[PDB]
């Protein structure tokens, strides 16, 4: 009922994340990275693997442009890691690092694929984190400096930039529940690092538009969970709210100018962050789109007895799952509706969807991973209704362009459209990778 076409501009794209993919984690001057520490802690990963090689793509990124032409593909969204161009975090920059970066964005325009470049993917600079990390408003400062670097030197030839690739991953796995680096356990901590990385960002954006040799399309890339209460009762649609401020709310609010949600202010109480109207006005500065990562939704029971926020998964079994997660496409068209009509961002992209199976290589030497060719065909069937309904959508980046270090999964958790054989770093396009071409050649 949605017609059969996207826009012939449309971008279609995959992405990735620098330390998933590059390995060379000490060639060339990068330092050593948050990631870097907690992966070689042991217990962290739950495989014993790290991103010291992970695809290789320091080396390899050719075999990746090679990958992404095969697919048809007009764009690739990849991070750029702060420890190769700013080593020490707040010092020097080691132009070495940002000399590589150059000749793969040169590599990728003369491949007709357009770089969408993510600054901050979750490869804090060691040093920073040693002087508290997101847990001090200096670090806020000192990245908006990198990201001045970053631009002046690329900017010529990227326009579109992302700031921050999910903050509420960093703030809340990577301060508070622990699991992601640098792996602390604090509510506190957490809720002040969203704040740092929201000033961050502001401060970014404001650096990158006095720096830009040329006008950027300057965005943040935020995971968004559509939250849905189990029942229609006082308990179960608070906790529903309670989720969903956690999750979306806190960081969609401050950055429409809302501020952070007041209802999610008194559930936190004293834990809240320290925040003026000062960094208020920092945080909303102004954006030309939003990145939207969409995975799964959640639906709330209320739980009395459980961590912020009391809000317990109800699983649906007649639902399909993958290797970790409950598909639901249909999450997808709700958030959109929901971000177009209630919030002021635009235009907006969906920078991932994606998902993780147990992969392998047949007998025949292909990967029929026949559930992800379906969960990209249910996905774009809902992006095409959700045009429909006006929403001003512009593209579209599959996670992951291939298998990768999953971060605390390690490199058993495989999310690729193409297979890494993670010991021979051969790359394999799997069945849903050319779905996705041939969708893509079709439209
Ligand atoms: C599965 C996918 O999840 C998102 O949370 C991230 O931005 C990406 O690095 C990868 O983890
Ligand atoms: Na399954």
């Amino acid at each position: 009922m949605a017609g059969e076409r996207f826009p012939a501009d449309f971008v279609w794209g995959a992405a990735t994340a620098a330390y998933q993919i590059e390995g060379a984690v000490r060639e060339d001057g990068r330092g050593v990275s948050i990631w870097d520490t907690f992966s070689h802690t042991p217990g962290k990963i739950a495989d014993g693997t790290t991103g010291d090689v992970a695809c290789d793509s320091y080396h390899r990124y050719g075999e990746d442009i090679g990958l992404l032409n095969a697919l048809g593909m007009n764009a690739y969204r990849f991070s750029i890691a702060w420890p190769r161009i700013v080593p020490l975090g707040a010092g020097p920059i080691n132009q070495a690092g940002l000399d590589h970066y150059s000749r793969m964005v040169d590599a990728l325009l003369g491949a007709g694929l357009q770089p969408f470049v993510t600054l901050y993917h979750w490869d804090l600079p060691q040093p920073l984190e040693d002087r508290l990390g997101w847990g001090s408003r200096a670090t806020a400062t000192v990245f908006a400096e990198y990201a001045d670097i970053v631009v002046r030197q690329l900017g010529d030839r990227v326009t579109h930039w992302a700031t921050l690739n999910e903050p509420w991953c960093s703030a809340m796995l990577g301060y508070y529940l622990g699991v992601h680096a640098p792996g602390h356990t604090d509510l506190k901590r957490g809720l002040e690092a969203s704040h740092n990385l929201l000033l961050g960002h502001g401060l970014a954006v404001q650096a990158m538009r006095a720096a830009a040799p040329q006008p950027l399309q300057i965005g943040i890339v935020l995971n968004l969970t559509p939250t849905y209460p189990a029942s229609d009762s006082p308990e179960d649609v608070a906790a529903a709210r309670r989720f969903d401020g956690f999750v979306n709310r806190w960081f969609l609010d401050p950055l429409a100018g809302r501020g952070y949600p007041q209802d999610m202010l008194d559930y936190y109480g004293a834990a809240a962050p320290q925040a003026n109207p000062e960094d208020l006005t920092q945080i909303a500065a102004p954006l030309d789109w939003l990145g939207v990562n969409y995975y799964e939704r959640m639906r709330a029971v209320d739980a009395p007895d459980a961590s912020l926020p009391q809000a317990q998964r109800l699983d649906d079994p007649d639902l399909p799952h993958t290797a970790d997660r409950e598909v639901y496409p249909e999450g997808l068209y709700d958030i959109l509706l929901r971000l177009h009509n209630d919030y002021p961002f635009r235009p907006l992209y969906i920078t991932e969807n994606g998902c993780a199976l147990h992969d392998e290589i047949a007998e025949d030497g292909g990967i029929h991973d026949g559930q992800r060719q379906a969960f990209f065909e249910a996905h774009l069937a809902q992006l095409q209704r959700a045009l429909a309904a006006g929403v001003p959508l512009k593209g579209y980046f599959a996670w992951s362009l291939l298998d990768n270090f999953e971060w605390a999964m390690g490199l058993s958790m495989r999310y690729g459209i193409c297979y890494t054989n993670f010991e021979t770093l051969e790359r394999r396009i799997k069945d849903s990778g050319y779905w996705l071409r041939d969708f893509i050649a079709g439209q």
